[PDB]
Formats: C-alpha cells, sequence, structure tokens
C-alpha cells in the first residue's frame, strides 16, 4: 500500500519506498519514504522543507542496530523521511600535517572504508568495532568501542585512544538551525558547542567528521577454548589462566560463553615481528565458521523459533564446537596482521540476535572482581529457570573491556570528552579508567528472554552502584526493558538523565546536552516519538 506522497517534495531529491527492520526484526515497518541526499547541502534543502511541512528526518546508515532511534514498532511514518548517508556521503581523505594525522570521512562512510584507506598511509584506530559495516555517523551516534586497553607497560601511540570513537573527532559538520532557516556549521573539539554531539544518538544530523588516527601497528589474536569457566571468570588474584591476566599481559580481550556449556572461547589481541606459530592474514573476518552456520544448527534455531525452548542446553555445546573444530580446521586458533584484519570479526551475515546487560565504569584493577561477580550471578540464574523448566537464555554472555574517553588521548585543543558517552571520565572517581561490557545475547521471540533482560538490568544497577563502580547501560544495545526493551517508561524518562546527571557538574551534564540538541533543532525536525520521552 503506498504511503501519502509528500507535498512539494524537493524535485531533484529522488523519493522511494522500502520496508524497515532492527537488527532482531523486533521493530518491522512496511513501508517508509527513503532517499539519498547527493551533498551535505541536499540534508539542508531536506530540514528546511521537513521544517516547512511538519514532516520529521532521520538520518539512516547500515541499519545495523536495535533501537527505536530511527523509526518506533507500530509508528506512524506517514511524516518521516529517512535519509539514507551511505549511497552519496561517503568521501574519506586523509590529512598528514599537524599536531596529529586525521581523516575526514562524510557520515555515511563505513568504519572498514575509513580504516582501509588509513592503512595505505600507515596509520590506524586502536578500538575498533567488530563489525566493519557500521557507517561512522551511526557509530559516533552510540560511542561505538571495541575490546581493547594497553597492556601493562604499554604506551598509548599519539593519536590513538582506548576509549569510543567519539573520542577521536578533531571537528565535525552539522546541520543547524541559525535563527532563521537550517544550515551547515562546523564546529572544532576546542568548542563548548561541540561535546553533545560528539555522541548524539541521531537527534542531531552530522554529514562529515574529521578524527585523528595514530600509527598502526601489527597485531596478535590468539583464541582458547580449553579454560573452564569458573577458572577464566575467577575472583581477584586467583591462580591459572584468569581474565584479568590476559589483560595485563596483552591488553585486548574477549570471552564469549555460550549457555549451558564448561568452556568459554576466549580471544587476546597482543601487539607486536610476526610470532613463529601464528599465521599471517591479509584481510578480515577470518572466523569462518561464525559467519556461515550449517544444517544441523540452523536446523535447533528453526525448531527453537517453532517452539522448542528446551533445545537450549543442546544448542549451547553445538555452538561451542563448531567453534572449536573450526578453529582448528582452519588454522585460526593463532592469527597476525594489521590492527583492521584481527579487530574486524563480525560480518553483516552473522545470526540475528538481541542483546541485555550493559557497562561497567571502575577501575583497571577491578575487572576481575566485577567479571566474577557477574558470571556467577548469571550461571545461578540460568540453572535456577532451567530447574523450574524454563529457558529464557539460548545466546551466550559475551565480556570484554576498554578504555573510557580520556583527555590525554585527545592531540588537538579540546574542551572535553563526549556529554552523555557510555564512556565518559567520572570526574568524582579519577581512578575509574576502564568500562566493562557485560552483555548477553539470545534468540528474538524467546519466551521470558526480555523477563530476564529486566531482572538482569535490575540487578546490575543495584550491584555495580558504590565507590568503586557503577553502571551505564550500552546505548546500542537494549534497555529500559519494561520487560520488552525500551518500554520501561521510569528508565527512559528518568533513569537515563539520573545516570547522565550522577558525578558530573551542571555545566556539562544530561541537561547541557539537551539544552543544545533543541537550540541546533528548536523544531525538532531531527525527532521521534522515542527521542521526545528521552530526550525533551
Ligand atoms: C551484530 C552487530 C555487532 C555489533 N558490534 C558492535 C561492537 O563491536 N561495538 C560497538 O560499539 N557497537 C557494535 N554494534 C552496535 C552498532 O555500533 C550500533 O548499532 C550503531 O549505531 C549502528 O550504526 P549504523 O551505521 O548501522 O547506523 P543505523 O542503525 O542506521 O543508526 C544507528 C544510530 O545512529 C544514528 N545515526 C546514523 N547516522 C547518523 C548521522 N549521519 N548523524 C547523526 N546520527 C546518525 C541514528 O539516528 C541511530 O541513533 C553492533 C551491532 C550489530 C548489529
Ligand atoms: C560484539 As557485540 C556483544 O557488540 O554483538
Ligand atoms: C550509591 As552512589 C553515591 O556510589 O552512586
Ligand atoms: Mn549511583
Ligand atoms: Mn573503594
Amino acid at each position: 500500500a503506498p504511503l501519502p506522497t509528500p507535498p512539494n517534495f524537493p524535485n531533484d531529491i529522488a523519493l522511494f519506498q522500502q520496508a524497515y527492520q532492527n537488527w532482531s526484526k523486533e521493530i518491522m515497518l512496511d513501508a517508509t519514504w527513503v532517499c539519498s541526499p547527493k551533498t551535505p547541502q541536499d540534508v539542508v534543502r531536506l530540514a528546511n522543507w521537513a521544517h516547512e511541512h511538519d514532516y520529521k528526518i532521520r538520518p539512516r546508515g547500515a541499519m545495523a542496530g536495535w533501537t527505536p532511534l530511527t523509526v518506533e514498532k507500530g509508528a506512524n511514518v506517514e511524516k518521516v523521511i529517512l535519509a539514507d548517508t551511505m549511497t552519496h556521503l561517503n568521501g574519506i581523505t586523509v590529512n598528514t600535517g599537524g599536531p596529529v594525522a586525521t581523516v575526514t570521512a562524510g557520515a555515511g562512510a563505513s568504519i572498514e572504508a575509513i580504516v582501509t584507506e588509513l592503512q595505505k598511509h600507515d596509520l590506524g584506530w586502536a578500538n575498533l568495532p567488530a563489525p566493519g559495516v557500521l557507517s561512522i555517523g551511526g557509530a559516533l551516534a552510540v560511542n561505538a568501542h571495541g575490546a581493547a586497553l594497553p597492556a601493562v607497560g604499554q604506551t598509548t601511540l599519539p593519536g590513538h585512544t582506548y576509549g569510543s570513537l567519539s573520542n577521536l573527532v578533531t571537528e565535525l559538520t552539522a546541520v543547524v538551525w541559525n535563527g532563521t532557516t537550517y544550515a551547515l556549521e562546523t564546529y572544532q573539539r576546542n568548542d563548548p558547542r561541540i561535546t553533545p554531539l560528539l555522541t548524539n544518538l541521531g537527534r542531531c544530523f552530522l554529514t562529515s567528521v574529521t578524527m585523528q588516527a595514530g600509527p598502526n601497528f601489527r597485531q596478535r589474536c590468539q583464541s582458547y577454548t580449553d579454560i573452564p569457566w569458573r577458572e577464566l571468570f575467577a575472583p581477584k588474584g586467583a591462580d591459572g589462566r584468569t581474565f584479568e591476566k590476559f589483560v595485563a599481559e596483552s591488553g585486548g580481550a574477549e570471552a564469549i560463553w555460550y549457555p549451558f556449556t564448561e568452556k568459554p572461547w576466549m580471544k587476546v589481541w597482543t601487539v607486536s615481528g610476526k610470532p613463529p606459530q601464528a599465521r599471517e592474514v591479509s584481510g578480515p573476518y577470518n572466523y569462518i565458521f561464525s559467519d556461515n552456520l550449517p544444517e544441523p544448527i540452523t536446523d535447533m534455531i528453526g525448531a527453537i523459533n517453532a517452539g522448542n525452548p528446551g533445545i537450549a542446553p543442546l544448542f549451547g555445546p553445538a555452538m561451542y564446537e563448531i567453534t572449536k573444530l573450526g578453529l582448528a580446521a582452519t588454522n585460526a586458533n593463532d592469527i597476525w596482521g594489521w590492527s583492521k584484519d584481527v579487530q574486524f570479526y563480525i560480518k553483516a551475515t552473522t545470526l540475528r540476535l538481541t542483546e541485555g546487560g550493559g557497562a561497567v565504569v571502575t577501575s583497571r584493577a577491578n575487572i576481575a572482581t566485577v567479571i566474577n561477580d557477574f558470571t556467577e550471578w548469571f550461571h545461578e540464574r540460568i540453572e535456577f529457570y532451567r530447574a523450574k523448566g524454563e529457558f529464557p537464555l539460548n545466546g551466550p554472555v559475551e565480556i570484554r573491556c576498554c578504555g573510557l574517553d580520556q583527555a590525554a588521548d585527545v592531540k588537538v585543543p579540546s574542551v572535553g570528552p563526549p556529554t552523555i558517552s557510555a564512556t565518559r571520565p567520572r570526574p568524582d572517581h579519577p581512578d575509574w579508567d576502564v568500562a566493562i561490557w557485560l552483555n548477553v545475547l539470545g534468540v528474538p521471540g524467546t519466551p521470558g528472554m526480555f523477563e530476564f533482560y529486566r531482572e538482569m538490568e535490575q540487578w546490575m544497577r543495584s550491584h555495580y552502584n558504590n565507590d568503586d563502580a557503577t553502571f551505564r547501560p550500552e546505548w546500542s544495545k537494549g534497555w529500559a526493558f519494561g520487560p520488552d526493551p525500551y518500554t520501561d517508561n521510569d528508565i527512559v524518562t528518568n533513569k537515563m538523565r539520573a545516570t547522565y546527571i550522577e558525578g558530573v557538574p551542571t555545566t556539562e551534564n544530561w541537561d547541557t546536552a539537551r539544552a543544545r540538541y533543541n537550540q541546533i533543532d528548536p523544531h525538532r525536525v531531527f525527532t521521534n516519538g522515542f527521542m521526545d520521552k528521552l530526550l525533551p
């Protein structure tokens, strides 16, 4: 069924109708209006047109995400235009000459494309998200990050950050109200106005960004599937092959622990000179068994989807075995290459899942305790539900750490970190210097799963709430589980604000960010109904 034709739409911007679905298909719309602006000036034309006709505009990147910040479930989108940035707003230029090398990218450029160009100039980023498909605008919007820390004794090379990609921004350009009309405006990192824009949840429309780059580096990625979970996730100072020891020795680490299994898949990244035992790779996405699944597994997933959640204790071990056998068969337990080739490992063809948990901001010395508390709690819960015949949990626990948006990493003049990034340092706790990402993944539609994600969100908020650690939702994942994600009204309208006014000055907090967003867009062109609840 055709949507109403928009009134007097700019004649040279082609409009087409497409479906929209979020990653888990928990948001599904049969029809939306879409266009692909050719230049930043065309986004300006779209915004002024929208203002004049009471339409809304949303930037559309790779759609590799879950939140309702583009379109909401069940929403009337008759007066909404989605502006695909990836078709044309994708230019990339490396700039070598200043206090630091930089790269200027259209907001629709993919992060893989950006860092591929950086590699040609012997440059790179230290803390990359796992999927390269992401648009840079979409990555910045949520403080996108990887699993990287420096090893003990490792210095941060000039230009690099172990925080979010949002910490690397030296300048950006956005569509902004000037008092009479929307126009392009450019902000430098030393401008107080920029900090809410560095992580903006799509409340602002970025057309281009410039980001610092450091030197590229070679990196090893070793996999282990032979460490029992209680050994890996042990209390502080324990014997054996512990998570904290890997972080000390190597810096970068991520564990994937399938449900009802004994041994995680642990990945450890070490900066280098190739180790004799490692296999050199020349491209990303080196885990072929995880981008493509065979028939016995897809049959289990099919049977789960058909109403058999009791397959979970068979499915977890089956996924572990595909991983163990696949790593061995393809000789991928010990690989080495440029940063991007070992840090990009999730292809867009990966199994569609939905996520809970979030971030714990704390001191580096407290990593073992945070992880041990979470994994012991999780294990007790999953076994508790199994004993009652209930299987709310059929995907892995995933755990990784990175750094925060440290001022020391920024090599241009700067007014500070992103205002509302989950990676923003806490001024009241200068010793808090890591973010621990504690995620749980599950098959969409699983009975009891969102109830459990609510149970977990409540537990994390209450448990990680003291002088040693605090909890922040991961913007890009599920949160405000009511029990469905993004539906607990108290969390959306009260507790997210509370999180982002805690421990920070009233001159640079959640309310500062809201004020800036409304100054830039008082007509609320760059909003939807969910945005209006979260950021009034
Ligand atoms: C399987 C998978 C793995 C992932 N792994 C990681 C991970 O390793 N680390 C990590 O940090 N994240 C990860 N993500 C989450 C991902 O970073 C976010 O979902 C991201 O926002 C998606 O970017 P996108 O380009 O697909 O944008 P979209 O999904 O199209 O949009 C996402 C958000 O960005 C905003 N946005 C897009 N373009 C602009 C723009 N030009 N200006 C202003 N706002 C804009 C939108 O309004 C929206 O809020 C993963 C996601 C998936 C699906
Ligand atoms: C690598 As992940 C927990 O953001 O899907
Ligand atoms: C309970 As408190 C003051 O550590 O946020
Ligand atoms: Mn608190
Ligand atoms: Mn203490």
